[PDB]
């Protein structure tokens, strides 16, 4: 019953109150508080930034004689890893390797989570998962998600391939989170084919690619400039039947009109329109300037009184658009 209590409180953020009903059960012989409800507010006044509370807490379990696990390491090693303190959770780790305390694979993959926060080279990331998988670590689906955004946290085009690669060339890969984690990576060393090829990976490794993996696929295509290879994102996502929203079909109006053309933009809206795709008054805003400023003027007044049955509100942006098409047609 406390246990429960005790995650409501920090649920709620009742950090005070959890406080004092611990240190009131500390006093209390028939509700002696155990190694559970110790760790429990260690969380809890982690997660409220009460750092020397929390020390304090874990400092005094030796005197209430209560056990100390791998548990309150590793949430230790967290809590400071939230605020980038590196150092202190590789600290934390030594000293917990030399009171003869196996770590586990989460506390492995919290200390690489905090030295890629922290900014720590990548050389130090290398050896501390060589230094876990010389321990016998297990990998996890999170694990290998954290392993491959190290590398790319790591920032060089080496280490970008790599993170790449790791889920390919091992033949185990995640779903979406590594393959847009590689991406993600792929994109500032520079994709010249892996653009592509992370989204056929995500999309043929079992599962059908993500609305949100293939619009982030079609907005690097885009910054890029490769208008083709936008197109070809766009077909993929509609043909993975995944729900989108309207995101692509903004992206594809911004990138049709950067061509001035504005007819794919224009087959982007009607797309957007047949396929019920979730409409947007920014998307319409950014459609209707680029008409504006090629012309359509007429056009530009019709959009706006469909938009008004619509029952759309409008922004500064769209009736600075409007008025001014107006002005100048």
């Amino acid at each position: 019953d406390f246990s429960h209590v005790f995650k409501e409180f920090a649920a709620r953020g009742d950090w005070q109150r959890s406080l004092r009903l611990f240190k009131y059960m500390q006093r209390q012989i028939w509700c002696k508080p155990n190694e559970h409800i110790y760790t429990l507010m260690i969380g809890i006044l982690g997660r409220e930034g009460l750092l020397d509370k929390a020390f304090e807490i874990f400092d005094e379990m030796p005197s209430h004689s209560v056990a100390r696990t791998v548990f309150s390491y590793t949430a230790i090693i967290n809590a400071y890893g939230r605020n980038g303190q590196y150092g202190t959770s590789l600290q934390l780790l030594e000293k917990m390797k030399q009171e003869k305390i196996i770590p586990s694979i989460l506390t492995y993959n919290t200390v690489i989570n905090s030295c890629a926060r922290g900014g720590h080279e990548w050389e130090g990331l290398l050896s501390l998962f060589a230094e876990m998988r010389h321990e016998g670590i297990q990998p996890d689906l999170v694990t290998y998600n954290t392993l491959l955004s190290a590398c790319s946290s790591r920032g060089l085009g080496d280490e970008a391939e790599m993170v790449f690669r790791t889920m390919n060339e091992a033949g185990i890969l995640p779903d979406v989170t590594t393959y847009s984690y590689l991406v993600d990576t792929f994109g500032k060393l520079g994709k010249l084919e892996k653009v592509s090829e992370l989204l056929m990976e995500m999309e043929a490794g079992g599962t059908s690619p993500e609305v949100t993996s293939y619009n982030v696929l079609l907005e690097a295509y885009a910054h890029s400039g490769s208008m083709k290879e936008a197109m070809d994102v766009f077909r993929q996502m509609q043909t993975a039947g995944c729900v989108a929203n309207a995101e692509t079909y903004s992206v594809l109006l911004n990138l049709y009109g950067k061509n001035g053309r504005y007819d794919q933009v224009r087959d982007l809206f009607l797309e957007m329109k047949m396929s019920n795709t979730e409409p947007d008054a920014d998307t319409y805003n950014i459609l209707i300037q680029v008409f504006g400023e090629g012309g359509y003027f007429k056009e530009v007044v019709t959009l706006f009184h469909d938009m008004v049955e619509e029952k759309v509100e409008p922004n500064m942006e769209t009736y600075e658009g409007l008025i001014y098409a107006c002005g100048k047609g």
